[PDB]
DNA sequence: TTTTTTTTTTTTTTTTTTTTTTTTTTTTTTTTTTTTTTTTTTTTTTTTTTTTTTTTTTTTTTTTTTTTTTTTTTTTTTTTTTTTTTTTTTTTTTTTTTTTTTTTTTTTTTTTTTTTTT
């Protein structure tokens, strides 16, 4: 897509842990699960940086 | 009374060795130069309610090319042996403790003599 390149990372997650990220020019975040929905292996959805 | 044999330290100066003055190469050391950390504030970035039109997932059906599949023969895997490296017992050496045995040096002050340089 214009967002979306290259899959880059897959972490196993329950509902209330949360989900660290990093960028290549020295930027990350940390994240609560919580607010996303599964969905079956097709679709686009929240972008988190 | 004269004359004859032998012994060594010196005229020794030259060969060998030792001692004493020298200066190339790898290991220290002071300097400048580049990586780190803490504050001000500063426009600037960034966190969080509300509305909104969106665009991707889930009713249902289709196929085809990746999922089925069996089998030959390779070739990575494992076995034994031996070498290289790592690591730890073993041994050796050295240092400190407190009473003993031994020693060794640097300068002032004056006055007189040797001992070199000009």
């Amino acid at each position: 897509r214009n967002g979306l390149v290259v899959g880059a990372v897959q972490v196993d997650d329950c509902d209330q842990i949360m989900m660290i990220t990093d960028a290549g020019t020295l930027v990350r975040t940390r994240v609560s699960e919580i607010s996303i929905v599964g969905r079956n292996t097709q679709g686009v959805i929240l972008i988190r940086t």
